[PDB]
Parts: C-alpha cells; structure tokens; sequence
C-alpha cells in the first residue's frame, strides 16, 4: 500500500506521486538519499522506485545502499532509469534491485511494476509462513502453531484435560525501533524468545505468532498456575537491562492475556484465541506490563 | 527457459523470437491459439507471450483459454498489447495474467517481464508443492491423501489389484514431548518419516495423516508382504538410539493397523481406513510396538 518515490527532479518525483496517489496507493517522496533513508526507517514502505541518476555516483552505490537500511532485511526495488541497453537491467537484478522502468516511465509500465512487486512479496510471504520455525528466534510460526493449536484442543477436550493459553505482546516495540533502530529491536525479540524458551516447562509450546506476539499453550496447566509462571517471566523481562547500538541501558515490557484451563464450556479453539485475546486488550489498556485473567 | 510467442504478425512474432533466443532462452512460436494449444500440450513452457489482438475474439476469451489448456492447470502470461490506458492493466490480472508490456516491445521491456514471469512461477510452484505436502516431513498431507487414496482405491478397482493400507501411530508420543520437548518431539516425527521414505518400494504412497499418524498405501501388495515389510520398519524403529537435548539416550515405537489386499467386499476407500484404524487399535490395546492384519 505505500511507495517510496526516490527522484532529484521535483516536477517528475510530484507527477510520480500524484500517478502512485492516485490509483489507490499512499506515495512517500525524497529528492536526496539522506531524507530517503529517514523514509525506510521511519514507515513500513511496500515497494521503492528508485532514479539510477542521482547527486553523487552510480547506483551500485545506491540499490547496496537501500537493502541493508531495511528493517525487515528485503524489500522490492524498481529502477527508473534512462539507460535502454538489456544489459543495464542484468547489472540492476546483480545489484538486487526487483524490477526495472526506462523513463520517462509510464503510468501503466510504474502499476504495472508496482503490482508485480507486491504479488512476489505476497508470494515470498505465504512461503515463509509455510516453514515450521521462525528463523530469527526458532519458535513455531503462526500457521503450524494454529494446527498445534486445534490439535491439542480437541486431544485436552476428549481427555477432560488442562489446557491454559497465554497470547503475549511486547509493550510499544515501535518505539524501540524508531529510538534504538531495527537490529537493536531483533535482539529485544531473540531476548524475549530466550526468556519464553528457558521459563517454562518442556510440555508448553511456543510459538512466535506475529512481528513481537508470541501465544503458549500450556497443556495439563491451569489457568492461576499459567498464569504466575507467565508473571514471573513477564517481571524477569522487565529487569532486563538491553544495551542500545551506543550503550545506553534501556528496559522493555510485555502484556499477556491467559484463557482457557478448564475446557469443559469453551466449544472450539477460535473461542480460546478470542478469550486470550481479550485478556490481552486489556492487559494493553489498564497501564501494560502485565497479565490479565 | 521455454518460452511460447504467440502472434499473427509475422515479422514481429520472429522479432519477439529473436530477442527471446538471442538472450539465452528458447523460442517456441504460434500464428493463431489453434497452434498455441498443441505447443502447451506437447512441451513444458516456462512463460508465455500472447498478442491480446488476435483473428477471433477478444482477450478475456483468450487469457483464460491458455490457463486450462495447461496440463500442470496455470501458466505465467505476459501480454503484448497497444493498450496504453490504465484500465486495461488490471483487466488482464482479473483475467488471470502474470504481467503486460505496450508494443511496440523493448528487447529491455521483454526481458524484464520474463524475469519477472519467471520467479513468479518459481514461487507458484515452491507453493503447490508445500499445498500437497507436510513440510516437516516431506511426505504428503492429509488434503492430498485423502485424493490419492480414493485415485489408488479406484484405479485398484479397475484393474482387480491388490492394494494395502498402513495407519501408524507413534506409541506414548505425548510423554516423548512432555519429557524431552517439541523440538525432540518434532526430530523424532522426522525420523519415523525418513525411515519411511527409505524402506518401502517407490511405489508405495506416504503421508502424514495427522499430527503423529502416518497413512500408507502398498499398490499391487498383498496384506501378510505389506505387514513383513512394516513390521521390519517397526522393529528397526525400536533400535534407533535417539538423544534428547542433553545427550540422554531414549527410544520410540509405532503401532500399525494394515487393511485391504483384496478390494473385492469392500464398496469404498472408507471402509479400508475404518478398518486399518480398528487393527491400530488392537496394536495399541494389547502392549503397542506391534502390527496386527
Ligand atoms: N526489529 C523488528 N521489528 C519488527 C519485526 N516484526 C515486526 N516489527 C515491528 O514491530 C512493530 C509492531 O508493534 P505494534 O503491533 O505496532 O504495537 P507496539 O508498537 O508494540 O504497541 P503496543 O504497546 O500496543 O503493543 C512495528 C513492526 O514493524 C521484526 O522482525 N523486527
Ligand atoms: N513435537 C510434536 N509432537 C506432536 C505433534 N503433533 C502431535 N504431537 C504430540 O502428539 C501427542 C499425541 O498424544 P496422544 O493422542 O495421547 O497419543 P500418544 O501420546 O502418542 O499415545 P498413544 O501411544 O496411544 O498414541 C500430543 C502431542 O504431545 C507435532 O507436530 N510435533
Ligand atoms: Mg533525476
Ligand atoms: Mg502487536
Ligand atoms: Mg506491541
Ligand atoms: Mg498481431
Ligand atoms: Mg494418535
Ligand atoms: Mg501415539
């Protein structure tokens, strides 16, 4: 949905905007790589057009340049350039730009780009999310943990077993992105996934559901027990001294909401995730770090 | 590398043809969608190049006629039209293809789109592949088995052939995980899959029907060869020496239910799973690491 539009020319870089603006897009401008890289750090932008003739050098300077500035670690590029020879476009793909417009770009060839782009992202996207294990923090994904999720459900509610739900979230994660940059932001997440993975007992599963939302299952364990092991690691956490990119100690927090325990009146897994989910909001609402049940 | 050029013109479909096999891929060309059929259908094409102003019928005619003339049922298509308005884009991607080009073509514009075309379909496949199979295992899922199972159950039906069904079932798993943890638990699904995978004739059919159940099928085996060979595969599962997290040696066993051979007296490929799935629970009642047929 957004779009960076990176072009000295002010008149080209406004009609490139309006073009983006118009058919459906939010565009996001810069007239120098500077204001650029303020613009991938700031907001979550979907897709960059980038102009291959700018101040200072080529842009084997600036394609390098905006890939590692990105907090996600990948993101599609598309060249807008004035150079028609096929082999300027191997040289961009080498250089790990997505796409490629020979200006002065159309408003057809730029949707057109635009919409390519964001259909590899979304497909690069569902692939990731069919693996088992997150990368960065080697908890379960979100899909996998959905079927652990129905499976151990359904085995505690035949079984008149014990089955608690945490669904935990970090406590304004942005602003430590926005304050101490996205690296610091992965070690605060691979803490928290070390703290989740070193807390509780074996039999619960952990999974990374979201960007900073991790749920538990707790099979055989009550709500209050789940509960006070989730608390001692939510205050374990808020004791953490983080050390920023320059060595200032910083802390962070996280909200929790737990559901479930006794199943016997909860009639699908949905209705668990709900009731955790509430419990969460208002975790969130009455002041953060802490647990609601 | 395969790529279809589909267009009238004769001059511009050999032009097309040029710039494709000038740049390392191979040209397949067609005058009309009559000859363009017999190309899908005889070679495996990469991507496809279709002239949206061709002798009969519009393109919302054309696009989806080249998608179900596909064996492997979609295509990547590229499309090559004097079409300049906005509007005609998005037609082409509700019609079902993959990118556009405004003739007159750039060499540089053609190979862009096919690049484009090309890790599209990379990624389509990766993800059909992950669709009909459980990625923890590489065996296929439940979705796909069940298909495969009434297909083998049918084709058995035709040909008076023996086919025989394994429902296996890891023995006391859940005190595996509670013990040892989900990341042992989850080697340890992997290891009774590959065990699987490397012991049966290729022509037997594996699946993970469930979280730790595996259904197999045995074409044109009978049920005493198809109990030999799983009971060698349960005995050998017996030995395997597995380590814990801590180095801590422990061992697994499955149960087995085997049914079917003979598919005479029996009217549907329910009717088998119902029966492998009541000689598992034999196997389970009377001591578990066994195969009762
Ligand atoms: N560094 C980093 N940041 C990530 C990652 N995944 C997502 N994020 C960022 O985390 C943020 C998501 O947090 P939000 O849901 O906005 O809420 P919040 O900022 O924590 O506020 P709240 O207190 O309501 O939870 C923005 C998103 O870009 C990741 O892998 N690494
Ligand atoms: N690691 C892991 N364990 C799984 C997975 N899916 C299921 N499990 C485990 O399977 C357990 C099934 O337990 P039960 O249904 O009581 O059967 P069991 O413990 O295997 O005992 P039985 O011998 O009767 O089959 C629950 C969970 O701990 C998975 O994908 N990974
Ligand atoms: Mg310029
Ligand atoms: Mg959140
Ligand atoms: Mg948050
Ligand atoms: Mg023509
Ligand atoms: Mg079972
Ligand atoms: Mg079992």
């Amino acid at each position: 949905r957004k779009i960076l539009i990176i072009e000295d020319s002010e008149l080209q870089r406004k009609l490139l905007s309006r073009w983006v603006s118009k058919n459906g897009y939010i565009a996001i401008e810069a007239e120098s790589i500077s204001v650029a890289r303020e613009k991938i750090i700031s907001e979550s932008i979907d897709v960059v057009l980038l102009d291959w003739e700018l101040p200072d050098g080529n842009g084997i300077d600036l394609i390098s340049d905006i890939l590692s500035t990105s907090p996600v670690g990948w993101l599609p590029i598309i060249m807008v350039t004035g150079h028609t020879e096929p082999e300027y476009f191997k040289i961009a793909i080498e250089a790990g730009a997505t796409d490629y417009i020979t200006k002065p770009a159309k408003e057809i060839e730029l949707l057109a780009r635009i919409f390519s782009a964001l259909r590899i992202k979304a497909l690069h996207d569902q692939l990731r999310e069919t693996a088992i294990r997150d990368v960065m923090t080697g908890l379960y994904n979100r899909r996998y943990m959905e079927e652990r999720i129905e499976q151990e459900f359904q085995r505690c509610k035949r079984h008149d077993s014990l089955l608690s739900m945490a669904m935990i979230d970090i406590d304004k994660f942005k602003n430590i992105n926005d304050t101490y940059g996205h690296e610091i932001g992965d070690q605060v997440i691979k803490q928290l996934a070390h703290e989740l993975k070193t807390s509780f007992a074996k039999s619960a599963i952990i999974s990374r559901f979201g960007g900073e939302e991790f749920v538990i299952l707790f099979p055989e364990t009550g709500v209050v027990d789940a509960t006070r092991i989730l608390d001692r690691v939510r205050e374990n956490v808020s004791k953490l001294e983080m050390k920023s990119d320059t060595d200032q100690i910083f802390h962070f927090t996280f909200s929790g909401g737990v559901a479930g325990g006794d199943l016997s009146d909860i009639q699908s897994n949905q209705e668990l995730l709900k009731i955790a989910d509430k419990n969460l909001y208002e975790a969130k609402s009455s002041g953060r770090n802490q647990i609601i049940s």
